[PDB]
C-alpha cells in the first residue's frame, strides 16, 4: 500500500487495461498493490498485446489475452476445433486466421535471446509461433517471420522504449528491470 510503482502504472495506462490487468492478478492471487513491477509488466503485455491485433487486417487476429481463464480456453477450443489446429498445452495470447496459427507474445526487460529460449523450452510445442520485443527495441521471431508490418511493429517498440523512459524520469526503472 502506497507504493509509487502502483500509481504510475495506474496513470501510464489506459483504464480498460488496468482494470483487465487487474482482474488477471486477483484471479492468480497476486496483489497488484504489493507485486507492483508485476502489475507493470501484465499492464504492458496487455497493451503490446491489442497494439499487435491492432496491427494487420480487419479479422486477422483474434485476442486471448485479456479474457479470464475458463473463456480465453473456450475460445481456444472453438479456434482448434474449427481449424484442427493442435491444442495448445499453455494459454496463447492471439490467433492469426491469415496465418493459421496461435501467437505467444513476449515483453522482457532481458536479453531477447535468453527470453524466447526460455519460452521456447516452456512450450515445446514447436506449432505455436514466439514473438518477444524488449524494451531497448528488439524484437525475435519464429523463423524471423515477425508476422505484422514494419511500422506495426515499431510502434509497439517506440511505446515501450517510452515506458521505459517515463520508469526511468520517475526513478522506479532499475527496481523494474532487476525484478524480472
Ligand atoms: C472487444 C472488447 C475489448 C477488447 C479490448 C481491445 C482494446 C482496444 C481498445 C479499443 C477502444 N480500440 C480499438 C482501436 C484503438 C482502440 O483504442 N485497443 C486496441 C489498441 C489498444 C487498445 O486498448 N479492443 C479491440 C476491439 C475493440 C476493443 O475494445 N478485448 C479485451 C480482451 C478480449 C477482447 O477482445 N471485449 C470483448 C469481450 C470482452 C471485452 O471487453
Ligand atoms: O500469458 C501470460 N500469463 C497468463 C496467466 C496470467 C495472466 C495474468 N496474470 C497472472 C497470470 C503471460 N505472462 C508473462 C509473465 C509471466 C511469465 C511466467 C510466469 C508468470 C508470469 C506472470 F507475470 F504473468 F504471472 N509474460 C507473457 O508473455 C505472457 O503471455
Ligand atoms: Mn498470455
Ligand atoms: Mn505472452
Amino acid at each position: 500500500r502506497g507504493s509509487h510503482m502502483e500509481d504510475f502504472v495506474r496513470q501510464c495506462f489506459n483504464p480498460m487495461i488496468v482494470e483487465l490487468a487487474e482482474k488477471a492478478m486477483k484471479e492468480y492471487g497476486e496483489d497488484p498493490k504489493i507485486e507492483t513491477n508485476k502489475f507493470a509488466a501484465t499492464c504492458t503485455h496487455l497493451e503490446v498485446c491489442f497494439m499487435y491485433s491492432d496491427g494487420g487486417s480487419k479479422h486477422r487476429f483474434e485476442i486471448i489475452e485479456g479474457r479470464d481463464r475458463i473463456m480465453a480456453w473456450t475460445v481456444v477450443n472453438s479456434i482448434c476445433n474449427t481449424t484442427g489446429v493442435e491444442k495448445p498445452k499453455f494459454l496463447p495470447d492471439l490467433y492469426d486466421y491469415k496465418e493459421n496459427r496461435f501467437i505467444e507474445i513476449g515483453v522482457t526487460r532481458r536479453e531477447v535471446h535468453i527470453y524466447y529460449l526460455e519460452k521456447a523450452n516452456k512450450i515445446k510445442s514447436e506449432k505455436t509461433h514466439i514473438h518477444i520485443f524488449s524494451f531497448t527495441g528488439e524484437e525475435m521471431a519464429t523463423k524471423a517471420d515477425y508476422t505484422l508490418d514494419e511500422e506495426s511493429r515499431a510502434r509497439i517498440k517506440t511505446r515501450l522504449f517510452t515506458i521505459r523512459q517515463e520508469m526511468a524520469s520517475r526513478s522506479l526503472w532499475d527496481s523494474f528491470r532487476q525484478s524480472e
